[PDB]
């Protein structure tokens, strides 16, 4: 049921000047679209969705966790901390940091939550616990964005991203209340309007998390999409490119998402 219908991903990535990796799963039939799906690509900010899921998993055993107030200093506010910079003088709860990390890609929030989990290895351990043997987080914000060709640090594959996203949003890896909270955070993302969402009809529900490393044409998005009248679709689109100064493209990600939906025979 993989690649029943071929799609022109090679031409797409050639025009982009790099590599595109796609995995998309129709959760009704199990049909998939797959292109470079087992190659590694940098996560960039996209690890933050899985980070929030890991925090939610912890919260299943710690009923006070989400409402715990976290204080932080000015040193925590690295580049791109749009929410947490507004609450420097007050603190934020763990849930608020989680929402900020997911929905605004907030970097300080992500580092504070990583600390709660025992760092990159702690998040990696959570991913292992749900059966993801591919994912690895190695570094913190901002160092994890280096996106060096061939470097496996801070990478996963489109396939493992999709598989893990499915388990967490639709499967049983989270308890039901936490599952819905994760979905709701993804649905409220603000940074993805020009990526997978651009390929998804406005009358379908969709949650996503983006990433943009800032070098080597490296950027990404993953999403869970609920078309009306049929089962949900899970998909991941990752890019990279050979040269440090190669620029990412949001349009290329949207285009790849369109091809994936077309390959699944989902009318969009
Ligand atoms: C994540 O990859 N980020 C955080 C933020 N938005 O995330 S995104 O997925 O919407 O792109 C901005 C870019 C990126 C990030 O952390 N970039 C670093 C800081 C800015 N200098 C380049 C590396």
């Amino acid at each position: 049921l993989t690649n029943l219908v071929a799609e022109p991903f090679a031409k797409l990535e050639q025009d982009f000047g790099g590599s595109i990796g796609v995995y998309a799963m129709d959760t009704g039939s199990g049909a998939t679209v797959s292109y470079r799906a087992e190659e590694r690509f940098p996560l960039c900010s996209s690890f933050k969705g899985f980070l929030a899921a890991a925090v939610l998993a912890r919260s299943q055993q710690q009923a006070g966790l989400l409402d715990t107030p976290i204080r932080y200093g000015k040193n925590a506010l690295v580049r791109w901390s749009p929410i947490s910079e507004k609450y420097l003088t007050t603190g934020m709860t763990v849930a608020e940091l989680s929402a900020a990390a997911v929905q605004y890609s907030d970097n300080a929030a992500a580092n504070l939550l990583l600390k709660e989990l025992g760092g990159p290895a702690g998040l990696t351990a959570f991913m292992r616990s749900i059966g993801d043997t591919t994912f690895r987080l190695d570094r913190w914000e901002l160092e994890l964005n280096s996106a060096i060709p061939g470097d496996a640090r801070d990478t996963s594959s489109p396939r493992a991203v999709t598989e893990s996203l499915q388990k967490l949003t639709l499967g049983s890896a989270l308890a039901a209340p936490q599952r819905q909270q994760f979905v709701d955070w993804l649905k409220g993302n603000t940074t993805g309007n020009h990526r997978i969402r651009a390929a998804v009809p406005a009358d379908w529900a969709v949650g996503d998390k983006t990433g943009t490393c800032g070098g080597y044409g490296t950027a990404n998005d993953y999403a869970v999409v609920w078309p009306t009248g049929r089962a949900p679709i899970v998909l991941a689109v990752y890019t990279r490119a050979p040269n440090k100064d190669d620029k990412h493209s949001e349009a290329v990600i949207a285009a790849a998402a369109r091809l994936a939906l077309e390959g699944l025979g989902v009318n969009g």
